[PDB]
C-alpha cells in the first residue's frame, strides 16, 4: 500500500466525464475539473490539462498523468502552508499519506477548519484526534472514505485498506 493506490481505493477510476461526490465535473482518478455547471467548462478544463481536444473522454495513461500531477501538487501544497508543513513533518509515512489524502479530497481552503485535529495530530494524540476529525462536514458528507484515512491517522497502519 501506498499514496497512489490509496487514493486509487478512494477515488476509483473513470475515463469519462462525471460528477464527484460533491455534484462538480470530475475525470480519471478524481481529478477535478471545475466547480461550473456548465459541460462546455469542464470539457475546455479536460483539453487543458490533457493537451489535446479530448470530448470528454481520456485514456488509463492520461488518467494516471493527472493522478501523479495531483498527488504532486497535493504534496508540494502542503510543503507550503505555513499551518500544514510542522504537522505533516511530524508524522511517520503512513500517516503522511493519509495527510495527502485529505488535501487532494479537499484542497488546503477545504482544510482550513482543521486547526484543532492539526494540532492533536502533532501532538500524537491519536484517539482525541481520530474523534476530532470525525466532527466535521467531510465525515458527514463521505463517513466511508472519512473513516478509512481517520484509521489510518488513528493507527498508523495501512489496516483501512487491506481487504480493499
Ligand atoms: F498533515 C496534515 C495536513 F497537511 C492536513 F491538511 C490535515 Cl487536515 C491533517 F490532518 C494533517 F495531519
Ligand atoms: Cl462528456
Amino acid at each position: 500500500m501506498n499514496i497512489f493506490e490509496m487514493l486509487r481505493i478512494d477515488e476509483g477510476l473513470r475515463l469519462k466525464i462525471y460528477k464527484d461526490t460533491e455534484g462538480y465535473y470530475t475525470i480519471g482518478i478524481g481529478h477535478l475539473l471545475t466547480k461550473s455547471p456548465s459541460l462546455n467548462a469542464a470539457k475546455s478544463e479536460l483539453d487543458k490539462a490533457i493537451g489535446r481536444n479530448t470530448n470528454g473522454v481520456i485514456t488509463k495513461d492520461e488518467a494516471e498523468k493527472l493522478f501523479n500531477q495531483d498527488v504532486d501538487a497535493a504534496v508540494r501544497g502542503i510543503l507550503r502552508n505555513a499551518k500544514l508543513k510542522p504537522v505533516y513533518d511530524s508524522l511517520d509515512a503512513v500517516r503522511r499519506a493519509a495527510a495527502i489524502n485529505m488535501v487532494f479530497q479537499m484542497g488546503e481552503t477545504g482544510v482550513a477548519g482543521f486547526t484543532n485535529s492539526l494540532r492533536m495530530l502533532q501532538q500524537k494524540r491519536w484517539d482525541e484526534a481520530a474523534v476530532n476529525l470525525a466532527k466535521s462536514r467531510w465525515y458527514n458528507q463521505t463517513p466511508n472514505r472519512a473513516k478509512r484515512v481517520i484509521t489510518t491517522f488513528r493507527t498508523g497502519t495501512w489496516d483501512a485498506y487491506k481487504n480493499l
